[PDB]
């Protein structure tokens, strides 16, 4: 059973819980930093969005970031930047059916999924201070242990 | 299958896939029409921790932080819609086939994205498509858009 729904909050995710992330219509989904070397923002980008600037407060910057969405899936624009004063790269994409995304801190680094549902998958960015990664998470969600990780792929993934 | 023919710059036809074949080119394809699309594909190696890299796009040197903790090669598709913004990260093809495309059809850019073997087409719009011209650095093949099942093929599985 999934532990949940939390609502949006701020606060310090523990080491090997999953974040399942429940948007509506949240432009900005999760903003997490150490405020030392990760920044990661989920935005989400509703179906059928022409290419735009669309502008998005993260971290409290005003940031002007160039979305596009063809298809009829929603897209999570993973946004991220190993340095304060950096422009964010749009590092990755979650295409989804599901609306669901994720969000873990393990083995000093964070992780989340990308591709396009039912086929996303995990992946990483580094860190050395995992530890003081909080994030401000603007969706409801529920937490979910490593160990169930093949259960967390499912509902990403199926829904 | 028509090829392989070499590294060459020209205005590829309408309604063919070019099927790109790298070994380590950095730059892959550079394709514009000096107007509203600049797309370029960069090759990122198996196991390249962050880093900055500079790379030469459209007589260009440009700086673009990559990343790939995988065993597969990525292609990075760079994107700009406008001659003085700076590049965007639009899409990248997570690969173990080192294969790539590209094909000008239906007012639009195609390209090949997500992770072999599940790697699907998606485009960008232009308003002249027909302007579109390519650099490209690597080996090549022609396959029309009536075979675009053995191009999706050949990206997914070699």
């Amino acid at each position: 059973v999934l532990d949940g729904p939390y609502q949006p909050t701020n606060f310090k995710p523990p080491n090997d819980y999953w974040i399942l992330l429940n948007p509506t219509n949240q432009q900005v989904v999760l903003e997490g930093t150490n405020k030392t070397d990760i920044w990661v923002a989920l935005l989400l980008v509703e179906p059928n969005v022409t290419n735009q600037s669309r502008q998005y407060t993260l971290f409290g910057e005003t940031k002007q970031i160039t979305v596009e969405n063809n298809t009829n899936k929603w897209k999570f624009f993973e946004m991220f930047r190993s340095n304060v004063s950096a422009e964010f790269q749009h590092k990755r994409t979650l295409t989804s059916d599901t609306k669901l995304a994720g969000f873990m801190k393990f083995y000093n680094s964070v992780w989340t999924f990308h591709g396009e549902t039912p086929h996303a998958t995990t992946d990483y960015s580094s860190t050395s201070n995992l530890s003081e990664v909080e994030t401000v998470i603007h969706v409801e969600f529920y937490i979910i242990p490593r160990s169930q990780e093949s259960k967390c792929s499912e509902y990403i993934n199926t829904g």
